[PDB]
């Protein structure tokens, strides 16, 4: 069929360091897919990771291609676009919404985690939603191996976003990959459930995290959550990550396990 390897790209989806993100309409199918270029004047890190994945809630990688010094990675686009957008400040989404998007987000990071994949810059400006809003973890340029012949890694390098970061990627040297995303998607949890970060950063000089190691959940964000998810995040975001529970426990949680929201 004539014609078919053409795309005309119709709009950007993003536009950061990397480079930019444009959704991109085959000529012939009229098919949508997001089309990240990046200048290489690291990717191929993100390539090379983005080819292992397979999972209905991560972003599917197509295929990439190189003209001179651009890249160019075909992706899944997500016409739903970030969680971030649905999360009404100061107020968040209905709790049976987030908890929807919570399983999901869960059902992923599983995915990841057990390929030995963690993905490390969890956050709803990279959780996006497709046309039926099923979410779908993307951007995996800050991405890495951690398990790797059934033999576990432990990381180094502070990478992330402060306020999502867990705690001991602040104060240790090394630490294990695995709890750091469990503690990412609890901040994911409060933020759709109270549509505001709870730290700038967890450390023992900023007061809100005090509060919260005091157990002070009169205060915001905590006070607008309902005491079940709470529960869920008094066990996420303790700050030992040995001590941290676990997704296989995550999905033992009585408000993980909470019926609340009706079918499509
Ligand atoms: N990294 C990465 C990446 C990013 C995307 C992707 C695959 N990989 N697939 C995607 N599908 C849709 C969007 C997206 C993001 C935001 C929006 C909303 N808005 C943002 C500002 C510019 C106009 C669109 C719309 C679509 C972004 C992506």
């Amino acid at each position: 069929v004539p014609f078919v390897e053409d795309w005309d790209l119709v709009q950007t989806l993003g536009e950061g360091a990397y480079g930019e993100v444009q959704l991109a309409v085959n000529r012939v199918t009229e098919e949508a897919v997001a089309v990240k270029i990046v200048d290489m004047k690291n990717i191929k890190k993100e390539i090379c990771i983005n080819k292992m994945l397979n999972h209905e809630n991560v972003v599917k990688f197509y295929g990439h291609r190189r003209e001179g010094n651009i890249q160019y990675l075909f992706l899944e686009y997500c016409s739903g676009g970030e969680l971030f957008d649905r999360i009404e400040p100061d107020i968040g989404m209905p709790e049976p919404d987030a908890q929807r998007f919570f399983h999901q987000l869960m059902a992923g990071v599983v995915y990841l985690h057990g390929i030995g994949i963690t993905h490390r810059d969890i956050k709803p400006e990279n959780l996006l939603l497709d046309e039926r809003d099923n979410l779908k973890i993307s951007d995996f340029g800050l991405a890495t191996v951690f398990r790797y012949n059934n033999r576990e890694r432990l990381l180094n390098k502070m990478c992330g976003t402060l306020p999502y970061v867990a705690p001991e990627l602040l104060k240790r040297r090394e630490f294990h990959a695995e709890p750091v995303d469990v503690w990412s998607c609890g901040i994911v949890l409060t933020a759709m459930l109270a549509g505001e970060l709870p730290w700038d950063q967890p450390s023992d000089s900023c007061q809100e995290y005090s509060d919260w190691k005091e157990k002070k959940t009169y205060l915001n964000p905590w006070k607008k959550i309902d005491s079940a998810p709470l529960a869920l995040l008094h066990k996420i975001l303790v700050e030992n990550p040995s001590a941290r529970i676990t997704i296989p426990d995550i999905k033992k949680d009585r408000w993980y396990n909470k019926p609340l929201k009706k079918g499509a």
